[PDB]
RNA sequence: CUAAGAAAUUCACGGCGGGCUUGAUGUCCGCGUCUACCUGAUUCACUGCCGUAUAGGCAG
């Protein structure tokens, strides 16, 4: 999304009395829903806002730019497979690779 | 029906200033290489003659 508003994310995944919030709001927690309004309403609408960042937005689209490959089905069929950027399994491995090549153990 | 389908990197350029690598040196003792074979298979498609002949025959 937008590269400024990266301020709430910080704040959504917080780790204030051992884990994370997403998990606190997910559930009916009466130590959430509660810290952040005074009003029912108010936390219900924050709690659906704050809830709805991880779920898919619009109508499941991918673009004319975007790979989409046939794939023959056993019988008599196709399908189209778009496929997405693995960011986090990207993101796991460029860890391991950084520990692998950086690590103070491994240049140790 | 292929991480499908698409694409101009490119213009210009002074690398050179100079220099002692030299001194010395024991390679070395010893040694059983044997045994047994058909080169030759049409392996000399050769020399001469009749005929203008490359066409085609003939002589030892």
């Amino acid at each position: 999304g937008n590269a400024a508003a990266l301020d709430v994310f910080k704040f959504l995944s917080l780790q204030y009395q051992g884990k994370n919030l997403l998990n606190w709001l997910t559930e009916d927690s009466a130590e959430a829903l509660q810290a952040l309004s005074d009003n029912a309403e108010q936390a219900r609408e924050w709690r659906q806002a704050f809830i709805g960042i991880t779920t898919v937005k619009g109508a499941p689209a991918s673009h004319s730019l975007a790979k989409q490959l046939y794939f023959p089905l056993p019988g008599s069929g196709y399908h189209l497979l778009a496929p997405l950027f693995p960011t986090s399994l990207v993101h796991h491995v460029h860890a391991l690779l950084r520990e692998a090549r950086f690590g103070d153990a491994a240049k140790a």
